[PDB]
Formats: C-alpha cells, structure tokens, sequence
C-alpha cells in the first residue's frame, strides 16, 4: 500500500482549495497520519466550499487578508497538541507574512510561490522592478537574514519552482557520470555551483510542453489553462525575468538589472507571457516557450553561483522559464494580449474534461560538451488518473512536490527558511517519483541557431549558439 | 432557380484543382451555359484526378511549368469554337506568363494571386525586395504598359485580393452618406481617390477573423488551414508588406521602400505571418492580426492615390492585411515558427470536418470623423453548405469572387489587364452577394491606443491613434 511517511501532531491548515489544493489534500490524507478533524481548509470560494463539503473536510469560507490573517491563523495553527503545518496553496495572500506568522508560532510552512497581498500588482505606484519575482524573493532572503534558523518554512516548493531544482541536481550528476567523471556527488552549495562551472553549463531552461487538451474546443472570450488562470495571468503580466549567466555577452535595450540583492537576475520591460524564446523538449523538439517569470529562474542561478575572494560572481548560469502551455492556453494568451484585456471568464481543465496529453516538464542544461541535456517528467493524464484523484497531470506534478517538501520539513523541522535548492534532492525525489510518470534524460544536438540565418537578416552570435541573443525572439 | 449569366462557347481551362478549384467548378457549371466536355482541369495530383473523374470532367495530370506551359496550354486555350476562358487557381505557376499566353491567344484569364514559377519563393540569391508582392505586381503593371488594352485578364480576383476592393468602394459610399460629404458617386479612379481623401480615410485594414473549427483537434506536427497551406506558408514567409499612407509619421528601422514602381508600398525585413498588428472586427472585437502580404495592400493604396500636377502623391491610404486565421492555423503558425521549419504534414479543413464558425472578412476604414468603419461578409459554414457544394466558408468567398470576375470579363472582354479595383464593383457584388451571407457595416470607437499606455513603457504616438507606430506589435 502507499507509504505513510510521518505523523503530523497538530493542525493542518490548508489555505486555498483551487486546482493545487484539491490535488494536494488527497496526498496529505494518503501519506500522513493524523486525526482527520485536525485538517481545515480556508478558501473564500463557494465552488471550493461545496467540494470540501463533499470530501468531508472542515472548511472555513473566508479570504485571508492583511487585516484578518493574525486573528484567523494564529489560533488555528496553535490548536495543538504539537506542531502544526500551514499548507499555503492560495492566490492573493502574502507568502512572506503568513510564513513569518507560522514560524513565530512554531508551525511548519510550505508554499509554491512568493505571492503578495491582494492589490500588489494592479497598483500604478509600482515600478516594473518592484513587480519582479527577484524583488519578491529578496523579501524572503531578508526575512531569513533577520531570523536565521528556527522552524522550517519551505518557499516555492511546487513543480516549478520546486521539483525542477531537484532535477537540476540530478541532471548535473548525470552529465558528470556520462562524461566518465566519477567520485562523490557534491554535498555543499559551493560544490554544486562548482560542478556546474566545471562541466561548462552555460545556462538552464525550465523547458516545459503541456499537451493536455479538452473534449470541448477553446471557447471565445474564455481563458483556459491547466492550473490557476488568475495566477498564470498575473505572472504573465509581470516582467519577463531571468537568472543572468556570466557567459552572456548581450542583453536587450529594455533589459534592466538590480541595485541590490543576490545579484543573479535581470528583467525585461515587457510582459513575460508575451515574450517568446527558442527552446526544446523531447516531445516538442524545437518550440517557442514564453519567458514567464518564476522564482527558480533566480534561485537556481543564485544557488549555482561561484564567487571569487572579493565576492564578485565569476560563474553563474543563465536560468529561465521556456513555457509552452497547453494549446488552449496558447490561444488564450493570443486572445488576451490581442484584445488588450482579460477575458470575461476563465476555466481550469478538470481531469474529467481532458481527452489526452502530458505535462512534459524538465530542465534543459546547455553549453557543456554534449550541447544540451533535458531531464524531467513526462507524466500523462492517463497515468495521473490511475495514481491520484482530483487533478490533472499539471496538478499532480505540483501536489506531489508539495508532498515531498512536507515530508522533508517534517524530517528536518529546525532548518529555518529554505528554498527547494536547499533541500535533500534525493529524499525529495524519492517521495515524489511515484507521481511523476516517466522521468528521463535526453541529449540533443539542437541549438537556437538551427536553420539560421534564414531569409532575413538577424542579429545572431554564431560563435556561441546558446547566447540569449540567439534565444530571445526579436 | 440560379441565374445563368452567359453562355461560354470556347474551352474552359482550369489550372489547379485544390480547395478553390473544387469550390469554383460547381459555380461555373451552375451559372454559365456550355457543354461540359469543353471544360478541362489540369493538376499534377492524384487526389485532384480522382475528384475530377468523379465529376465526369476532362482531366490532364500535369504540373504546368516554365518548360511546358506553352506547348501544354496553347492547344487547350485555342481549341474553339469560341473564345476560351483560363481559370487559374493553382500554386507554383507564373500568373504573369500564363496570363500573357492567354492574351496572346485571345483567351480570357482570371486568377486570385500573382504567383511566380516554382523555385522563386526560396531562391537564396533573391533580395527581400524582389520577394515582395509589390515587385510581383510591378511585373503585371509593366505588362499592361507594354500591351495596353486587348483581351481581358483579371489579376487577383479572389476574396482578398479581389472582393475586398469592391467592399472598399461600398464602404467609401456609405461613409460619404454618414459623414454628409456631398457629390456624385465616383466613376473614375481619380474620383474614388479624391473621395477617400475628402473623407479623411487615413488607412484601411483588410480585417479578417476566421472562426471555423474542426471535429478533431489540431494534430501535432500538422499545419491546418481553411485554404491552401502551401500558399499560406509561402506568403507568410514573404516579407510583411503594406500600402503606405501619406499620414504615417514613423516606420520601423527594418522597413524598406522601393526605388521604382507605383510608389505605394513598404515592406519589413521579417516574415509577415510572424508579424502581429492590432486590429478589430465585429465578432472578434480587438484582436491581433498577422501582417501577411497581399496584392490588395498595394493595389488599393495605389488605386486611392491622389497626385498633384507634378505627379507626386499628396494623399494615399495605408492599407494592409490584419489576418486572424482559424484557431488551428494560429497554432500552426506558433508551431512552425517555433520549430524553425515547416511541419511534416498539412491539411485543409473540409466542410465535412468543420463543426461551426464563420469567415468574417471585411475592410476597416479608419481615421475619418467616425473613427473606424468595418464593412464585409460574415459568412457561416452552415450557410455555405446550404448554398454551394464542395467548399467551406473561406472557399466560397473566393470562388464566388472568381465567378463575379468571370461574369464581368465576359461582359467586358476587351478591357486588357485589370485588377479587382478596375472592375465595376456593383455588377461584381450583384453576382457575388448571394454567396456572402450577412454583409454589414459597423462603426466602432476602438483604436490601437485602447488601454495604452499600460504596465510598461511603450513607443507610441499619442497624437494620432491610427499611426502604424501604434498598430504594429513591437
Ligand atoms: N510552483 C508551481 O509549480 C506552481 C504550480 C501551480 C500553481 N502555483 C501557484 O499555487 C497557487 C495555487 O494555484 P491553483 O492552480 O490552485 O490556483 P487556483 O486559481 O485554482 O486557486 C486559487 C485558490 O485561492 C483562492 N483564494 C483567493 N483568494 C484567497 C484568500 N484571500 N485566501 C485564501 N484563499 C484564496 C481561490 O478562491 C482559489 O480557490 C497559485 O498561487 C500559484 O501561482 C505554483
Ligand atoms: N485571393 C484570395 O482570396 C485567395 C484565397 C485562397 C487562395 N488563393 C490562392 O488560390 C490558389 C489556390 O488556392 P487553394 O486553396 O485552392 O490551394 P491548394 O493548395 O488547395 O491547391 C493548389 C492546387 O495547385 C496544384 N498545383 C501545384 N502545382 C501545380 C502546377 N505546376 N500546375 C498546376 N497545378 C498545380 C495542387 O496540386 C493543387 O491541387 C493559391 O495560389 C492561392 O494562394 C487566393
Ligand atoms: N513557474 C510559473 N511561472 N508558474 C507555475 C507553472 C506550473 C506549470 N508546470
Ligand atoms: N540557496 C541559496 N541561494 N543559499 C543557501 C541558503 C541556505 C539556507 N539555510
Ligand atoms: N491575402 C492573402 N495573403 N491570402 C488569401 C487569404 C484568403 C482568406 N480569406
Ligand atoms: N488600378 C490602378 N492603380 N490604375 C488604373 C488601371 C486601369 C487599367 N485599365
């Protein structure tokens, strides 16, 4: 039967019961021991309430806000007898404030995004830089500097960000092995960074192709996606953003850096979901991805930074998302950007609506001696239905990563604020792999210069195919 | 009972029997009197042969080429007893050479594109300028200067180019009435051009939204369209191209003009089917179109040019395509450009495969006192099936325009080389209108600056919303 990893000896408070909460709840029930009445779900949606009622779980129909979160969450998280777990799978809530509250009260915490309080983005007073995931991540880094150690809080532990950090580590190990480089895997951050440098990894795409499709065609004036529409649109309207590698010799005129912080990022003064990059996955082969911001674009580049004695970066990989969402989401983006406004309605595809497809999600490491290597999951909707209820393949990659991070947090409960890059990647993948379908590593000789130049003049760098100059669609 | 407009007493030579030839043959049979034995279809494909044989029509299974066209076509065109009609609905053949051959032999001619001989669209030694539709059209204008008058040959008489020239005239008439501009309806080119000028028409989009969709979803690695895939891809890879208005104050850095010719055009050093423009149709409302080259982008701008005594243009409208094809074609373009190569297979949607949808095709005249006015057809697939066989809504708009052009040519058989702008628009619409479904005019207050500026800095011209600077997606 399914492994029960740990007893949770306190309340389990799940904030949000949308596509990911719905997929995560059954895994929590499956893999942890606890009295059923310890778990409570908080979400303002009537749709969510009705579903929770049908699952027989406690439900509080309330939006968590800047004004109520202390009065609501402190009693719930401290109900006893021991340590509770705050599982934050919401939109419109501050990850940082809720994380800090959980830690203050001795509750474990996990989320899948650094989300701000409602109102953050649609404010005309914010400069583009302040709307970046780099800036949001810096709030978490500052929180950790201010309060080192303490109760474990896992930031950004979904599929991507989250699982893909573990895939990067596995991929680096595999690349070394494939070269005949034997000897123990890295143990420390510096050793991981040096492995990437030593292997000559220039950069990393989070290279994803979602091929799920529904039994109904995309409706006019409806945004369709396989996970949060609100979340995807919000991030798609944030600046295009990337971890910025030391090898890069060019950036766009509308690229900007940061005065402060870890030093690993740039952003572009244009929306990520209307920015295309040339990328590749095993099933897609060459494809366009959208350069949507993501926490791990920064966090992986930061993690794999090698510095000199003076503290200047001497090696860092480029890292960013290259997302090809499901076809109906591609059409939804074309519709939304073309109309200059959000659609009147939206829907997230349910497993009962999906006729076939996979969520092919992995990491594409490039620039090393074997050109490019993609490592990741090819989870199909058919396999998903066999192994976990109430979610599609996109959802299961996320919910199983949350499961893995929860196991890690329960196993390592005094680790302070951590990102997926800080966790034991082998333990996490051990927990997650039963939910990932085929997990494979594939080399390719494809580069962004394949077939170029064509019929028109292009500004390309033929000396270094993987330069962002060649990847960015201009 | 369907009107039988005229008897055709000579050979009817149909070159090409793809989507448009298949839709056009039954209209020819319906609306002209002739012995069926006098029709001959020429196409290299087995598929075409089998369909022709099923219709009991003479078929010759040959590709027309530069090497064979004289020896192949002259006996067919001159078989008698009367004047023949060459109906050219092919790809990979020279419209100019066939048209000249038909004229030399006293046969009427019609086509829907200025096509070059096979090999042109991918000659690596061709400069971008030479790949433009402006350049191709100039070969036709030069032919007309060399041999004025004579047997009628109608160049570019499909839906667009073709029908939309007639819609522009009707739209100018309607605008004059609504804006209270007094004067007789124009009856010469110079009078039409002066009317556009007097109305303050800054520019025109050929503004199209195809919403046809099939009973099967888009297959991976298959290009799907509602008319020629080979044709659409070829034109999509030609430079983005537009008739260039005197009101325009800016053009992009990669825009180029022409040192000779009618003077009406610019092109961009990028492919038209990967170039987006902000546009509008009644059903789509605000949408992206692709800036795919089209003969009428140049021909309409040229037709509506007012020159001073010295022969310098003092008024000319901007004119270009803003094409939103069917959703499966949108996905096909994303796939093709994203992969950097044509898909391995393609298909044209048959009426038997299409579940619903329309081809909304009209002209959007902008910059006048009522902002913008769209005039055109909203033909549905359901109506198409009721009124004409063997074609979808896209096809019927084209085949019915060819029919109208044929009627006009028989009624005006010694008019020389003409474009759709040169034909009697009321007569042509009288023939075509039974096949166009709802034909409507709609005003809108939408402009390309709607909702702009937004989240990010943009290079806009706030003084004049309709500037290309604002329309082009950059
Ligand atoms: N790291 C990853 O791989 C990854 C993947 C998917 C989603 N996410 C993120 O996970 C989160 C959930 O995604 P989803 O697909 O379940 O989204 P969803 O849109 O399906 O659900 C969001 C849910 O949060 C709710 N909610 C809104 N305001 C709230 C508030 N004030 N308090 C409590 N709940 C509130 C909605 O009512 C709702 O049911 C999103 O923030 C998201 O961007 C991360
Ligand atoms: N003006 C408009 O509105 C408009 C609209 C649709 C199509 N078109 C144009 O009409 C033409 C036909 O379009 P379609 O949808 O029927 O295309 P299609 O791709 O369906 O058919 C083209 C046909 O030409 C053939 N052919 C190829 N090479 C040939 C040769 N050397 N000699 C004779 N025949 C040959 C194919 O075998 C074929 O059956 C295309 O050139 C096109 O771009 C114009
Ligand atoms: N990383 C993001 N920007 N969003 C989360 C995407 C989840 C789909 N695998
Ligand atoms: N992941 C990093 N960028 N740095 C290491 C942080 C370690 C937190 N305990
Ligand atoms: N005008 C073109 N570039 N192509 C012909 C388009 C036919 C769809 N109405
Ligand atoms: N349509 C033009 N641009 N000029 C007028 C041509 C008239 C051909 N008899």
């Amino acid at each position: 039967d399914w492994p029960v990893y740990h007893r949770i000896d306190g309340p389990i408070v799940m904030i949000g019961f949308g596509s990911i909460g719905r997929g995560t709840l059954p895994l929590i029930e499956r893999h942890f021991a606890f009295d059923r009445s310890k778990l409570v779900v908080i979400d303002p949606s009537d749709e969510a309430r009705k579903l929770a009622e049908a699952r027989g779980v406690r439900f509080i129909q309330q939006a968590v806000t800047r004004d109520n979160y202390r009065e609501l969450l402190v009693p719930l998280l401290t109900a006893g007898p021991g340590q509770g777990f705050c599982v934050n799978l919401s939109v419109d809530t501050s990850s940082l404030d809720i994380m800090e509250l959980a830690r203050e009260n001795g509750a474990l915490y996990i989320d899948t995004v650094v989300e701000p309080w409602l109102g953050f983005y649609f404010d005309p007073d914010l400069k583009p830089e302040a709307r970046s995931n780099y800036a949001l991540r810096e709030t978490v880094l500052a929180a950790r500097r201010n309060k080192p150690g303490g109760t474990t809080a896992v930031s950004c532990c979904g599929a991507n960000p989250g699982m893909v950090s573990w895939f990067v580590k596995q991929a680096l190990v595999n690349l070394a092995a494939d070269l005949g480089v034997t000897g123990e895997e890295p143990t420390t951050r510096e050793e991981w960074a040096r492995l990437a440098m030593d292997l000559g990894v220039k950069g990393i795409h989070i290279a994803e192709r979602d091929t799920q499709r529904a039994s109904f065609p995309k409706p006019f004036d409806v945004f369709v996606n396989t996970w949060s529409v609100e979340g995807f649109v919000s991030e798609g309207l944030q600046p295009a953003e990337l971890g910025w590698g030391t090898f890069e010799r060019w950036m766009p005129d509308n690229a900007r850096g940061h005065d402060s912080g870890c030093g690993a990022g740039i952003y572009l003064l244009q929306p990520g979901a209307n920015t295309r990059v040339r990328s590749w996955t095993p099933t897609a082969m060459a494809q366009y991805g959208f350069l949507v911001t993501s926490n791990e674009s920064i966090s992986i580049a930061d993690f794999l930074t090698v510095r000199d004695a003076a503290g200047q970066a001497v090696y860092r990989p480029t890292c960013h998302y290259a997302y090809h969402p499901c076809n109906d989401a591609v059409l939804s983006l074309h519709e939304m950007f073309g109309s200059g406004k959000r659609q009147s309605d939206w829907r997230i595809l349910d497993e009962t609506e999906i006729v076939d497809g996979i969520d092919e999600l992995g990491v594409l490491l490039y620039g090393h001696g074997k050109n490019a290597y993609w490592y990741g999951s090819q989870l199909s909707i058919e396999e998903t239905r066999r192994i976990a209820p109430d979610q599609n393949a996109t959802g299961l990659q996320v919910s199983s990563a949350v499961l893995a991070g929860m196991v890690w947090a329960l196993e390592n409960p005094n680790a302070g604020i951590v990102e997926a890059d800080d966790l034991d990647f082998r333990r996490c993948l051990e927990v997650q792999t039963p939910y990932l379908g085929p997990v494979v590593g594939v080399y390719t000789d494809w580069t962004p210069l394949a077939g170029r130049p064509g019929l028109f003049p292009e500004d390309i760098d033929t000396s270094d195919p993987w330069q962002f100059r060649n990847v960015l669609v201009r």
